């Protein structure tokens, strides 16, 4: 499987850190504490494919650990998600694990594939946890490639 060492931002420039040992969160940084946000191993998967719809997978770099969507109290929910760190990543990822990578208007959205039109979020407020909504919320991220 082809993987890339990458950052996230959202629209309104917060960077993503981690909070706790299974949540992220995102706030705005500049400085000496950009060493805090989290890099990630973006997997290209398999999965139904368009120009604008990549399937990928997001994986913390050096760690056997993926974002996943899952029900929790009845309810599309995003996670950090450990796996047996021999096995992945790997090209055919299983359906909680996978997020169509889809660009529009110069800017990234992530829907899950497994909860069509559920997509990874940030809040307007500093400091709040990154989860998946179905507005106020933002949806919209760049890339920055890390080497
Ligand atoms: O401009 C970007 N990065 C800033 C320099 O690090 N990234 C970018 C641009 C278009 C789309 Br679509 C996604 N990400």
């Amino acid at each position: 499987v082809r993987s890339l060492n990458c950052t996230l931002r959202d629209s309104q420039q917060k960077s993503l850190v981690m909070s706790g040992p299974y949540e992220l969160k995102a706030l705005h940084l500049q400085g000496q504490d950009m060493e805090q946000q989290v890099v990630f191993s973006m997997s290209f998967v398999q999965g139904e494919e368009s120009n604008d719809k990549i399937p990928v997978a997001l994986g913390l770099k050096e760690k056997n650990l993926y974002l996943s969507c899952v029900l929790k109290d009845d309810k599309p929910t995003l996670q950090l998600e450990s796996v047996d760190p021999k096995n992945y990543p790997k090209k055919k990822m299983e359906k909680r694990f996978v997020f169509n990578k889809i660009e529009i208007n110069n800017k990234l959205e992530f829907e899950s594939a497994q909860f069509p039109n559920w997509y990874i979020s940030t809040s307007q407020a500093e400091n709040m946890p990154v989860f998946l909504g179905g507005g106020q919320d933002i949806t919209d991220f760049t890339m920055q490639f890390v080497s």
